[PDB]
C-alpha cells in the first residue's frame, strides 16, 4: 500500500473554477477553460467544474442564438474534448448546443478525450434580471441522446456519472437555479447514489446573494450527505446591466470545504479534498435517507449510469483538506464558546430533570480536586441554584486513602463539605482478603461509601465519568467509579472538560474566588503512560464512533492533523510548551492500544451504565443510545488492519 | 376598513410554543398546551405548533406502547378538541395514536371544535440516540382516514389546510426528521400551495444541533418562498440519555421572524405576524418554482385540501414584525458592512 | 443406468449447517464455514444452508457499521467464492453487504467459483430483542444488481436458482424474519417454481422459540408443497443480550427429514435426501396450487431464474432419508394408535 496517497484512503480531489470569461468569444473561453484544466490535472484533481455557460459566457442574451456564435461554440468544445485525452481530471464545462428545436443551457460532461453526457438546466429563470426562456429551453424531463462531434452521447437531467475504479465518487451535475426550486435535480440524483453534485452558476452578483448561495449549496451538501461543488461566473462578463463576482466554494455535509475570493482579479480555483468514506458513512448510518429514496422509487431506479475510470494518482500529493486536532474541541474561539455554552447546559438540564424527578434528594459526590469531579461540582451547583435549592444539599466529600483544590473549591461555592479517610476500612478489607486489587479497594469503597452515605443521608451519587474514560475502560467497574446514580460527565470527552472548567471561569458566573479556585484546578492538573494521550484517543474515538473509520484511515487523518505542531490551529489556551506534534510511530501505536481497548476489553464497562445527557455530535457511549456492541468480541482485525496498512513509522 | 389591522393587510399572526413535558401524563401536557393556546388566543394568533409527541412526551420509548398510556393520550385529545371550540388559532399537537396495526408518531390538527386532519411522521429515525421504528410506524404513503372521537378525519402525509377567509395562508405540516431527508414532504406541499411550513420536533439537544435546525428550516423557508414554523420539545422530557431546549422558531423566506430562549424555566412562545403577501409576490415573480411544480404535476395535484374559516380579528392587535425604516440600508453594523 | 444413486432417482442431498461464530472476525467465521462446506462436499449435498449473516456473526450491533468489519467480510466472501470451485454443492452465506446507500442483510449464492445471486433479507425485526431496522435496509422490492468482486450479481427478493441438470431442484432463498410474516417472499417463490425454500436464520433462543420455528417451517413446507432447509446461529454469538442454540432442520411437505442437536458443543449439520419427485407429485395433482399461482400472476412471472449446472455425482451415495416399510402402517406407536 502507499499510505500517503488521499486516494487510497478514499478521498476524491475536485475544483470548482472561475475563469476568464470573453463574450460572445468560444475559443478564448476554452483557452482559459484548458489552462485552469491543466492546473487541476496538476495538482490530481478528479473533477473541474466551471461557469454556467462558460464556452460562450453566460451574459450574451441573443446573441446566444446567433448562428455563428453556437458554430464556434461546438467548434471549442471538441477541442476541449480532445485536449482532454490527457487531462486526468472530468470537466464540467457550459455551452448552449443545439438539441431538436432549440438551444439548451447546457453543462457537457467531458473525460479523457470523450463526451460522457451533456446536462440541460432544468428551471430557465424569466425574472427580474433573468430572460433565460427567451432564447433557451428548459430540460426538465428531457432524455435521450444528442449528437456531439460525431458520437450519441447521453443527454437529460437524469444522468450519473461513477467512477468504476472509486466507487464513493457519483457525479450529477445541475445548473444555477436548479438548486433554488423546492424539489431540486441533485436531490433526487444524491437519493439515486449521486455523493458530488455539481452546480455550474452563472449569477450577476447583487447585495446578499453570495449568503443565498451559501445557505442553500450548504443546505443542500447537508440535506443529502454530499459534497456540492459550486463555481460562478466572474470578470470578462458583460456589465451592461449586471456585475459578476466569480464565487467558488465546495462544501461537504453542510462544511465548507474551501472557497475562493470574491471580485478576484484574475481566474481563481477552489480546491479540495473530498472525503468520500465520511459521506459513505453519514449515508450507512441516516436510514431514514434509504427510506426517502424507497419511497421515491420510480424518480430514483430512473437514473442512468455512466461508466467511466478514473484512475488517480497513487502517490503523495498531500491533503488539501483542514484536518482540526481536537474533533471534539473547535480551534475557533466563537464556535468553541458556542459547544461550551451547549455542552454546560446539556450537563446541568440533564441533571435538573433527574433532581425534579426524585423530588430534590440531596446530590452526594467524591471531590479529589481533579478535572472531572471539580467540573461535575460546578454542574450539580448550578443545576441546584436553577432550580431553587440550597447549595448545603450538595454534601461533597474528600475520601483521602493512602486535593486541597477540593475543600478551596467546595468553601468557595458554599456546599456541605466533608472528609471520609477510608484507608481503615481498605487496611480491614485488604487484610480479610488476604492481601490492581489494592488501587481497586480503595477505588470501590469511596464508591461504596458514597452510596451508603446517598441512602443513609437521603442523596443519590453523581457520577463523574468522562467520555474518554467510558471509551478506554479507564475507571473500576461496578464497585468503583464506573458507577454512580447519574453521570453529569458521561457524554464530555476528556479534551472538552478543561474548555468547559475555562469556560466557566470566564463567564465570571460563579464569583472571583471560586474562579481563582477553579483556574488552580487547571493549572495544578495539566495514567496517559498506560492508555495513551488523551488528545489522540479522543481523536480515535470521534473516527470510530461517528463514522466507523478503518484504523489506517483514522492514522492518515491523525497523522495529519498532528504531525507538525506549526502546521493548523490549536484552539484557545495551549501555552506554546503544551503544543506537541506526534510520529506515525506514535500515533500508530496509541491506535493500537485504543481499538484493542474500545472494541474488545471496555464495553462490560459501558454496558452497564448509569443514566446521563448525550453533548457531542460525535456521539456518547450509552448501550442505550449510540454505541450497541458485544461485552465479547476481540479486536483481531482492527489489530490485523493496523499491522498491514500502516507503515512502522 | 380597518387601516391598523394587520390581518386586513394581509398578516397571518403564528406560534411556535414549547410545553411543559410531564413524561406519561397526556392530561399533564394537554393542561399546559391548553394554557398555552389561550395565551395565543389572547395574541390574536392563527396558529400555534407544539412539539413532537406533545401529549405523551417524546422520550417514553417503549411505554409509548402501553395501553393505559395510548388511552389516556385520546381521553385527552378529545378534551383540548372540546376546549377548542373557543380557541381563535389552529393547534398543531403531537400524539400517538392507533391506525390500523399500529401507532404512528403524528401531528392533530385541531380547529374550532373539530380535528381538521392527523399528519403521520413520515420518517422514522432509527440510528444513533433514535429508536422510533421499535414503537411507531412510518406515515410515507398513508391516505385515508382515522377514527377519532367518533369521526372519520383525513389522515396522512399529502394534507392541505386551507383558510377560506384567508388565502394566503395554506398550512402544511411535517414533523421532525421529516425536513431533514434529501426529499422532505413539506417541499412537495409548497408547490402544491403551502405557504406555512409547521414542523413539530423532539429533538434531543447537542452541541451544534441548534445550528442544523437552523440551517434546514432557514433554508427550507427561503427554497419553498414559505413561513416555516418549528417548536422542539425541552424542560419535562426524560433526561435518562438525553437533554432537550426547548428551541422555537418561525422563519420566513430564509429571514428569522422570531426564536426563544434556549434551556428556559418555564414555558416560551415564538410569536411573529407572517406577510402572506411577501410570500405571495415571491412567488408571483419566481416562475421558475410553478414550473418545479408542472414537473411534479403527479406529486402535487395529490393534495387534499381541508378547508377551515379562520375568522381572524378585524381590530388593532399590533404587528409582531420588525419593519426595517431602510429596506436597503439595514440596521445591524455587520450587515451594513457586508452590503 | 445406476439404479443405487440417489441422484438417478430423483433426489437431491441439502444440507442445513450451523457454523462456529467467532464474532467480528470473518476469515475465522469463513474458515469454518469452508471446512464444514468441504464435508457437504464428501457427502455429496448440492446444497448448504448457514445461519444468518454467517460472516460476521448476527449479534454483532453497531460493529455491523464499523468499515474494517465490512471489509473484512468481503475479503473473506471473495475467498469462500474461490474455494468454492472446488466445491459441489451451492452455499447460501450470510453475509452484512453494502449496496447504493446502506448495508443489506444478505445472503450470498455461491457456486463452482461465482456469485449466483445475492438475496436482501426483506423484514427488518425492530422491536423486543431485535434492532436490524438500526443498521441495515430492508431488502422488499430491491432488485437489479450488485457488484461483488468485480462482477455485477442479480441482486433482489426475487431470484431463483435452477439447476439446469436438475429440473426438480429450483431454490429460493429466503432470511429468518421473511418467514414469520403474513405473506413470506418464500411463498410466492414457491407458486414461481421454486421447490426447495432456504431460511438462513440467526434468532437468538428463548423458551417456546424452537417449537415457533418448527410450526412455521413445517407449515411453510406442506402449505407450499417443498423442501425447506433451515440454519439457525448458535456457539460464539454474544451473550451480552442472548443465547443461541444452533438448531438445524430441513422439512419436506409438512415432515421433518432430519434436525439436529439443539445447544451442541461444536458445529452440527442436517443432511437429507429430498424427494424431488415427490414434491413434483404433490404438485401436479393439486390444481388449486397452480390456481393460486395464475391469481398472483403478476406476482409470480416476475421472478428471474440463474441457471446453474450442479452435475451431482453418479453412484452410489447410500440414501439419507427414512424410508417406512409400510407407508400405511407407521411404526412410531403413537402415531400407529392415531391412524
Ligand atoms: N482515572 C480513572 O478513572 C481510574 C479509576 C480507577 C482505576 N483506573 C485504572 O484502571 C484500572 C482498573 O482496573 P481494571 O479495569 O482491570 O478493573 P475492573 O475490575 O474495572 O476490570 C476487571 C474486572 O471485570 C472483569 N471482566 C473483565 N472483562 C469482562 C467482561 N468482558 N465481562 C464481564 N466481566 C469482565 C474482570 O475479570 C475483573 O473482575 C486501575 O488498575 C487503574 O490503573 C483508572
Ligand atoms: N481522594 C479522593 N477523595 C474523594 N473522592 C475521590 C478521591 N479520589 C477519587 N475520588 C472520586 O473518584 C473519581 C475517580 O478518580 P480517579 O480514580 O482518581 O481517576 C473522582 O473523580 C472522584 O469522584
Ligand atoms: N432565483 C435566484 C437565483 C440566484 C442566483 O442565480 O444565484 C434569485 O433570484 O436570487
Ligand atoms: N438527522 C439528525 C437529526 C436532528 C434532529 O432530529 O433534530 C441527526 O444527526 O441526529
Ligand atoms: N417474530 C419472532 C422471531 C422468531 C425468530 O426470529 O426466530 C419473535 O419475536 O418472537
Amino acid at each position: 500500500m502507499n499510505f500517503y496517497s488521499a486516494y487510497q484512503h478514499g478521498f476524491v480531489r475536485v475544483a470548482a473554477c472561475t475563469h476568464h470569461t470573453t463574450i460572445g468569444d468560444p475559443a478564448a473561453n476554452a483557452a482559459s477553460v484548458l489552462d485552469m484544466a491543466r492546473a487541476c490535472h496538476d495538482d490530481g484533481a478528479a473533477l473541474a467544474v466551471f461557469p454556467e455557460l462558460t464556452l460562450s459566457g453566460y451574459s450574451i442574451e441573443d446573441v446566444l442564438l446567433q448562428d455563428s456564435l453556437l458554430d464556434a461554440v461546438e467548434d471549442a468544445l471538441l477541442d476541449l474534448v480532445t485536449e482532454s485525452a490527457d487531462l486526468l481530471p472530468v470537466l464540467v464545462v457550459g455551452a448552449p448546443l443545439r438539441h431538436r428545436h432549440r438551444i439548451y443551457n447546457t453543462a457537457v460532461v467531458i473525460h479523457r478525450g470523450a463526451v460522457l453526457g451533456v446536462v440541460p438546466k432544468s428551471y430557465l429563470p424569466t425574472y427580474r434580471e433573468f430572460y433565460e426562456r427567451r432564447q433557451m429551453a428548459p430540460g426538465d424531463g428531457e432524455r435521450g441522446t444528442i449528437r456531439i462531434g460525431g458520437a450519441d452521447v447521453a443527454f437529460g437531467t437524469d444522468l450519473l456519472f461513477a467512477a468504476s475504479d472509486l466507487p464513493g465518487f457519483v457525479l450529477h451535475v445541475e445548473i444555477c437555479e436548479d438548486m433554488f426550486v423546492p424539489m431540486p435535480p441533485s436531490a433526487e440524483a444524491a437519493l439515486a447514489g449521486a455523493t458530488v453534485l455539481a452546480n455550474l452558476s452563472g449569477s450577476p452578483i447583487t447585495i446578499g446573494r453570495a449568503e443565498d448561495r451559501r445557505l442553500l449549496a450548504r443546505s443542500a451538501s447537508a440535506r443529502c450527505l454530499a459534497a456540492y461543488v459550486y463555481a460562478a461566473a466572474g470578470e470578462g462578463e458583460s456589465t451592461t446591466d449586471l456585475a459578476w463576482d466569480g464565487q467558488t466554494m465546495i462544501w461537504e455535509n453542510g462544511a465548507l470545504l474551501a472557497e475562493s475570493e470574491r471580485f478576484p482579479k484574475g481566474v481563481r480555483r477552489s480546491v479540495a479534498d473530498v472525503d468520500t468514506e465520511l459521506l459513505r458513512s453519514e449515508r450507512l448510518r441516516m436510514g431514514t435517507f434509504d427510506d426517502n429514496r424507497r419511497h421515491h422509487r420510480e424518480l430514483t431506479e430512473s437514473f442512468r449510469r455512466i461508466d467511466f475510470a478514473l484512475d488517480p494518482p497513487a502517490g503523495d500529493i498531500g491533503l488539501l483538506r483542514e484536518v482540526e486536532r481536537f474533533p471534539f474541541v473547535p480551534a475557533d474561539p466563537q464556535r468553541l464558546q458556542q459547544d461550551c455554552y451547549e455542552a454546560y447546559n446539556i450537563q446541568v438540564s440533564g441533571l435538573e430533570q433527574r433532581l425534579r424527578a426524585l423530588d430534590y434528594p440531596k446530590v452526594v459526590i467524591g471531590v479529589s480536586g481533579g478535572l472531572d469531579s471539580t467540573h461535575a461540582l460546578i454542574v450539580a451547583t448550578h443545576a441546584m441554584d436553577r432550580e431553587g435549592r440550597p447549595r448545603s444539599d450538595i454534601l461533597a466529600f474528600a475520601l483521602p486513602g493512602f486535593k486541597n483544590n477540593a475543600i478551596k473549591l467546595a468553601r468557595a461555592l458554599g456546599v456541605t463539605f466533608s472528609e471520609i479517610d477510608i484507608g481503615d476500612t481498605a487496611r480491614l478489607m485488604l487484610h480479610t482478603i488476604g492481601h490492581v486489587t489494592f488501587e481497586n479497594v480503595q477505588a470501590g469503597l469511596r464508591t461504596d461509601y458514597l452510596f451508603r452515605i446517598a441512602n443513609q443521608r437521603g442523596g443519590i451519587v453523581l457520577g463523574t465519568g468522562d467520555l474518554s474514560e467510558l471509551a478506554l475502560g479507564w475507571s473500576t467497574y461496578g464497585v468503583g467509579d464506573q458507577m454512580s446514580h447519574y453521570n453529569v460527565n458521561a457524554g464530555v470527552p476528556k479534551t472538552l472538560i478543561q474548555h468547559l472548567i475555562r469556560w466557566v471561569i470566564s463567564a465570571g458566573e460563579f464569583g472571583e474566588k471560586v474562579g481563582e479556585v477553579l483556574q488552580s484546578v487547571l493549572d495544578t492538573e495539566i495514567s496517559e503512560a498506560k492508555v495513551g494521550p488523551f488528545a489522540l484517543q479522543d481523536f480515535s474515538l470521534f473516527q470510530v464512533l461517528r463514522y466507523g473509520f478503518r484504523p489506517s484511515k483514522i492514522a492518515f487523518l491523525a497523522w495529519h492533523a498532528w504531525n507538525d505542531a506549526e502546521r493548523g490551529n490549536w484552539p484557545p489556551g495551549f501555552p506554546k510548551s503544551e503544543r506537541p506534534s506526534y510520529s506515525l510511530a506514535e500515533i500508530r501505536h496509541w491506535l493500537q492500544i485504543f481499538v484493542q481497548r474500545f472494541y474488545s476489553f471496555s464495553q462490560f464497562k459501558r454496558s452497564a451504565l448509569p443514566n446521563g445527557p448525550k453533548v457531542s455530535h460525535g456521539g456518547a457511549l450509552s448501550p442505550r443510545g449510540d454505541w450497541r456492541a458485544p461485552s465479547d468480541m476481540s479486536a483481531r482485525i482492527w489489530l490485523d488492519q493496523i499491522d498491514r496498512e500502516v507503515p512502522k513509522g
